[PDB]
């Protein structure tokens, strides 16, 4: 049948923000019938393939047992370790992926580009090799999400 769960709404909260501030999304979804499993929402920091920071699962939350109908919650996750961020992640945009899975099967993914920019000109012109995370302003490009749905088996 149709997907048991549909994504109805997503709001990126507290954006822009310090690099060290939690990511926060207010999510509205609906669930059409009772499910055996909870939903697993997770946020993945895609990072940079050249470094040791890539494809990090920041946090997950088990949501359920989900009452049939419209549901709303806030997904929060702390940012990845400042210790692993390479200087290139200021230069080029990075990606964060908010996804939901059911019994390990991903059925919806929302991707966002994230522009990290130093908050003073000298840093922007002459960025230090030791990434000064405390001077990064994180801007999630919230008006250009990439939403992908996957057809999964439910129960
Ligand atoms: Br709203
Ligand atoms: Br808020
Ligand atoms: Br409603
Ligand atoms: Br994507
Ligand atoms: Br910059
Ligand atoms: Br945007
Ligand atoms: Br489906
Ligand atoms: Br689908
Ligand atoms: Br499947």
């Amino acid at each position: 049948g149709a997907s048991i769960v549909s994504l109805l709404g997503i709001k990126v909260l507290n954006n822009p923000a310090k690099f060290t501030d939690p990511y926060e999304f207010e999510i509205t979804f609906e669930c059409l019938e009772s499910l055996k499993h909870d939903l697993e929402w997770k946020l993945t920091y895609v990072g940079s393939s050249r470094s040791l920071d890539h494809d990090q699962e920041l946090d997950s939350i088990l949501v359920g047992p989900v009452p049939v109908g419209v549901n709303k919650f806030v997904f929060s996750a702390d940012p990845p370790s400042a210790e692993l961020i390479p200087a290139s992640e200021l230069v080029s945009v990075t990606v964060i992926l908010l996804s939901c899975s059911y019994d390990g099967r991903e059925f919806v993914r929302v991707g966002y580009y994230v522009n990290n920019e130093y908050d003073e000109e000298e840093l922007r012109e002459n960025p230090p090799a030791k990434v000064q995370v405390d001077h990064i302003v994180r801007n999630i490009l919230a008006e250009k999400p990439r939403v992908t749905r996957f057809n999964i088996v439910w129960d």
